[PDB]
């Protein structure tokens, strides 16, 4: 009967991250949704984390949650975690704070010196400990932030860090609305991502659970889809909300209305 | 631009409360909401709690934030603590975990031992330290959960402890839905609340702000209905999620499905 938790924030440099963070003079309010308050990290804060996720931006269920990758892309991830041994040891942040607000918002921001300041203070904080294995970025602005940290003063420390860019785990379900291509695009994903595995393997030295690397088929199995562990969402969060089925949408009859509503809905079968 | 934040539950006693919390096994599935997760608390866990409030059960605002009294209630509680002087140094539990489901009454499951324990463990880490100096409880059930922990073992300690028991905020909307009948009924608490400060004002010798009592009229006034904190919200809640406009609301079109769907909106004028 012991439910596990990340009881987040509170200890420094975190805190001070977390009380200080950018708003409209670094994310431009119309090109940003900056109205459903900043979302920073999924995962280990204590130094035990072996990977860093980079992702891209957050969407409406990381808004609720208040944790990043928690929808989709999320459980997609989780599973390829789990393909190097890794179930519990890794961090997550985000290229950007706020969720891209448009088609194609770029990447149009991402040279804003107030946006990727405090990002870099992040990876600062996360590398810091020094346990970190290997890194992973999903998608090419993600690629672009940690190409930009090795740049930097304080990155230069690890350009030698195993690292893997890798294609966003979303990519074949924006690519086409078309159900085979849907399924084509997965297959190349997939084999793209049976590289990186391949490649990152022999960097993760300390795993959770030993394992030996069972590569992607063309389609994703249910077990390669892996639920948010509890330790990752603040205390009290029901566990269908690190479950398999989607439960937040944005919802309104225009752009307008649908800017401003979440709606969440229970999966069927947990009330009685 | 400092934005404070309530880190929550990493120290102990509270980290293995909320590691360890009662579910159906307690609260029974159909007479409690427990499909959304125990909410557990509003303010300061860190011993500065000069005031305990005692509330009754949270509902969908509490049910996005994850801390009680965020609603209309919880308005009115912080403006009743504001006129005794108290901004910041309360603490804020309440007789249930998780929403009432029906308007029967959880009076039905009032003396449950899995329920009543549970909460006696969160009375007792609170007053622990001994800086309590004054308990306010919302409505009977509130009352009743009070003179329950007075007539246990580790209680007994409290029965000296000034106490009040107060009127629900909500009462007067819940008692009547004529506007008339409303205003009346508001009146009548008012003058109840009035008495309770008087009651107390000489008893909290610790305020936050050293302030010259002033009684509540027959209805509210703007400025004795205050927002909640920032101190009190998760890291990057947004401020419109502690204003003073509603933007939860359940839906759905028949009971069933009203039960299963929160509809959150943001105010207008936070999206430029």
């Amino acid at each position: 009967m012991l439910t596990e938790f990340d009881a987040g924030y509170g200890e420094q440099p975190f805190r001070d991250l977390c009380a200080n963070y950018p708003g409209a003079e670094a994310y431009d309010p119309h090109d940003f949704r900056i109205e459903w308050g900043p979302i920073f990290h999924r995962g280990r804060l204590d130094g035990s984390a072996r990977v860093l996720i980079v992702g891209q931006d957050p969407a409406q269920h990381e808004t609720i949650v208040r944790r990043i990758l928690v929808g989709t892309a999320g459980r997609r991830t989780q599973g390829f975690l789990a393909k190097l041994g890794i179930v519990q040891s890794y961090v997550m942040v985000n290229t950007f704070l706020y969720s891209v607000y448009g088609q194609s918002g770029g990447s149009k921001h991402k040279n804003e010196p107030g946006i990727v300041d405090y990002r870099n203070k992040w990876f600062k904080a996360v590398l810091g400990p020094g346990n970190i294995e290997a890194v992973v970025s999903l998608g090419g602005l993600a690629d672009e932030a940690w190409k930009a940290w090795l740049k930097s003063s304080d990155g230069a420390a690890y350009k030698t860090l195993a690292y893997q860019h890798i294609t966003h785990p979303t990519w074949p379900e924006s690519s086409a609305h078309d159900s085979a291509t849907q399924a084509a695009n997965t297959k190349i994903m997939l084999a793209k991502w049976n590289a990186a595995l391949a490649a990152l393997a022999p960097e993760v030295k300390h795993p959770d659970v030993p394992t030996t690397l069972v590569p992607y088929g063309d389609a994703f199995k249910p077990s390669e889809l892996v639920d948010i562990i509890a330790k990752d969402l603040p205390a009290g969060l029901p566990a269908w909300m690190r479950g398999d089925t989607p439960w937040a949408v944005r919802q309104g009859v225009d752009a307008a209305a649908k800017r401003r509503t979440i709606m969440i809905t229970i999966p069927d079968g947990v009330i009685p």
